[PDB]
């Protein structure tokens, strides 16, 4: 029990760090719709407006791409890498957050719970069971020390 | 003892994903040695390399 | 490793303590044991 509520404290901080994930993305992605312009994406984003802000930051950077061949810049390009840095920005935080996914997380975590919760109502249950056999133990040895005397008598 | 022993089990998982991220550095470094070009890196590498 | 380090420290000093108080446990669950026992001894004894 005590080693796997270790591992259970594992899969908890795990969690933590899942939510981290998501917090950061999210306020992330706030922030850069500011940035870039970019609008619909103010408030928190649920998967649509995450999916439609990276459709509309993949055509900002195909504009970018287009406008640089009109000119053909220095502070396109500037935009560009800038867009491109963003892009990746959140290209890692969402391969955490499906990778977390990926491997059961939420639903590891709930398996891991229930083995604490059952394991711990089996050791209650030892424990009383250790609680009625001591009395009956105890009843015993007096039974016993009784008996000697009641031979006696 | 319990709330104790997760925590640990926490910190432990810690220690664990920082030498997943030292592995994954060391084995990076080479990998990019190739693309690159730089001389020395290809092969088995320490810190100081 | 500083703080790790100071955890598992703190486990291996709370163990300690815990392997302590069981032994503590154990010799005082025996005093007990005796001390019932002596009771109804000595409630026997009285008469004896």
């Amino acid at each position: 029990h005590t080693a796997k509520a270790a591992e259970q404290g594992k899969h908890q901080s795990d969690k933590e760090k899942y939510e981290r994930q998501l917090v950061a993305r999210e306020r992330m992605i706030r922030e850069a719709a500011e940035r870039h312009e970019i609008r619909g994406y103010n408030g928190d984003l649920d998967d649509r407006r995450i999916a439609i802000f990276n459709e509309r930051i993949q055509k900002i950077l195909n504009d970018k791409r287009r406008e640089l061949e009109r000119l053909q810049e220095q502070k396109v390009a500037a935009e560009r890498d800038a867009i491109a840095q963003t892009v990746s920005e959140l290209n890692m935080i969402n391969s955490e957050i499906q990778e977390y996914l990926d491997r059961g997380g939420p639903s590891s975590l709930a398996a891991n719970q229930r083995a604490i919760a059952n394991l711990e109502t089996q050791m209650a249950n030892l424990e009383g069971e250790m609680r009625e056999l001591t009395v009956q133990i105890n009843k015993l040895n007096k039974e016993i020390d009784n008996s000697d005397a009641k031979k006696r008598n």
